[PDB]
């Protein structure tokens, strides 16, 4: 049953990945959440629900690039159930900001296991994947929402609906 | 807790619409799973991979034009788990096409069920929505699934692997 | 008589890229072989012969690759008699798809042990050439050449001469 | 007080970094020293006098990148001062090429131990950053650095005055 | 050792020179250190940041236009450390607004100090060539810095972090 | 087992050849050799370099081209082994020219032997197919090496490292 294609690809590699394929899927379910409550009558912040649809769609891109992935090396993949996010109601820019973060940080320190676990199988292809195509974007995703959150506490947010709204206006318009 | 935006719009209705949101992410994620099986080094047909990624992201699209409508009629997005998909191994294009066929008349039968709840609760502009977004979609999608289904059948699926191989060139490329 | 250059390398990296320099010449040889024998009178098939020809050029850029690597390190390059193919009479399409994904994992199997040997000898500028230019691309042809030798034996090759045909027009055409 | 973004982010690592930061800042000022003496009317080799100065600007932008990483991980920029070069005169062209290489050596080898530092702190981005950003830019402008000694050398400098001029419009023009 | 080309350029007004030169480094520096400081994660002012960068290659240019100048004369450039900057934390856009123009206002000093000496040395090119390129160009800097410092104030800064993220869109952006 | 195609194609044509072939690859081994010997750090003659690699790629269609001709004619290509090149170390640009220009006379030696052959077994064909695309090739090769032979000595190579250096830049770039 192994793949004619299969080369120096541990099955704990292969499990992890298909780890990794799920908690990818369920990030980009988060942001679609976190985007449509922006979308409310309610809250109505068109350029809050605009950056977080943007980051649910490029989580399912990296999803479907690990889907390749595995592929590539002859594993197969097994999908499991998507979780629904942990909130309904995201409160506020910052309070999904700084959830945002918390996810970010969180899917980065997956990357990071999966890495060693490259590193310790002696899977150098596999290692070389997650640092060219994982490692930095998450570096740069972390830095970014870092930035945001410090500008919205620094503007008065959550209590003043001004610093939102310039927010929204300013650095996501 | 009514949505200053909420007129002539039933609870019931709201409801429909947040099980139709999870049906549309879960025909997604059916047919992401059948686009990777395609991909694999032992199936190998690109064609059929491009075809089924393809409806895989439209069914996200549908999903979200429905997240827009409750949110534009003051309804609340309640999401829920993304079940995983019936099968991981799909057989053959022919097998999969025969499911996606059945996949996409369940979908239709939940939008029709939608569309008589509409109309049993006087509620035209969700009726109309219906039928200008979704059900001639869905027509025209089960139409095309059932051409496939016939040419494949006839060019001597699943049993000549010439048949799928000419039937992802000349139908699908 | 240490290059001036030189910062970091082993002797037995050196020798190693003198061996991985020898492999990449072998396999633009047979690949050239493979064109060839495509290109007759009886088996005329055009598309084949052309594949292996692109093949066998790309062969030779990665082993000139490598020339310029061991200069650019300060090594010496040591040239040995490039081995003849094991083969003058490849058989069918389906035949030296399966003998190339056998080279191809062969060489891949000498990147994955170049390698191994800079991360043991703590070269990493080393294990970042071969992971750049190498690992991947050795992957890809992995893939490529397991898709074509699983569409030509779910086609009917080699027994079926249509198979093969069709195949050279519609997969390498 | 430990940054809101910081992850797997080692105080050795950071500690190096702040280091690295000094030595490219360093490096910028040697060739600024080195472009501004060829430019002297008792030198008057303007070709040498612009070859320096763009090391000196990217030495300053390497320097600059090394700052960035630093910001986008959570560590803390501390500057220290940029000690003056270790000479005033160069004395040829031939001895300034030589002096570059010596520099360019130095700072490969503290790249080295950098890359060394994040392998033992489990650090797979700061690796990868000093991989990608780094050890091939330093390899190639030590095997340039080489041969222009080279080139000086066999064509008589720095006793041939002739010699310097005809590299300066051939090989710096 | 008196240059060939040297004509009515006193020794004290090449020794003016020199610390001149780094006086516009060390000014140089100080913008690189507050530019970094606005690109943290907890500062997170990205047009302050680049306000800033643009401040100290500006500086940097003017440094490279004395070097310039001490060679046309026939002086010798004898380049010192670079000290490191008084901060390492800016506090404010408001506080580095401030440092910098006071910065500046120190900077001119020393230029109108090295016109006097020219005045002074009968030396009207020196005297010519300070007032054409730096003279005006700091009275701009110091006018244009006190008009930021101002604006600041106003809006209130630097309490309200909600006035330097409006400076930094409206009049840096 | 005769060719279909086979017609006045006597099996002595058929195996000269199967050696030319061997011979012009052998030949593209040896230019490849003289090309990153001067690539190398000590040697750093970037127009040789590139010289021998263009002479080394020519070889190679020269070789591709005998192949086509064998297959036109119905002959069977028998591939021998490369041997590995007469020499690693080149000495000097004149010493590769020189050796270069008795390499291009050994070829034309064989074409001339194998065109005698041809003319001996009445096979027009052959004869014509020599004279159109490798007697004047070679005959041009040739008076070129002598030219730079020729050259080389009156500037004074190999002693003169000049020589070599103005040769490189003037008639080889
Ligand atoms: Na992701
Ligand atoms: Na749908
Ligand atoms: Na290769
Ligand atoms: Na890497
Ligand atoms: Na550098
Ligand atoms: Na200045
Ligand atoms: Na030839």
């Amino acid at each position: 049953s192994t793949s004619q294609v299969r080369q120096n690809y541990h099955q704990d590699s292969e499990a992890a990945i298909n780890r990794q394929i799920n908690l990818e899927l369920y990030a980009s379910y988060v942001y679609l959440s976190m985007s449509y409550y922006f979308d409310r009558d309610d809250v109505a912040l068109k350029n809050f629900a605009k950056y977080f649809l943007h980051q649910s769609h490029e989580e399912r891109e990296h999803a479907e690039k690990l889907m390749k992935l595995q592929n590539q090396r002859g594993g197969r993949i097994f999908l499991q159930d998507i979780q629904k996010p942990d909130c309904d109601d995201w409160e506020s820019g910052l309070n999904a900001m700084e959830c945002a973060l918390h996810l970010e940080k969180n899917v980065n320190q997956s990357l990071l296991e999966l890495h060693k676990l490259a590193t310790d199988k002696n899977d150098p292809h596999l290692c070389d994947f997650i640092e060219t195509h994982y490692l930095n974007e998450q570096v740069k995703a972390i830095k970014e929402l870092g930035d945001h959150v410090t500008n919205l506490r620094k503007m008065g947010a959550p209590e003043s609906g001004l610093a939102e709204y310039l927010f929204d206006k300013h650095t996501l318009g």
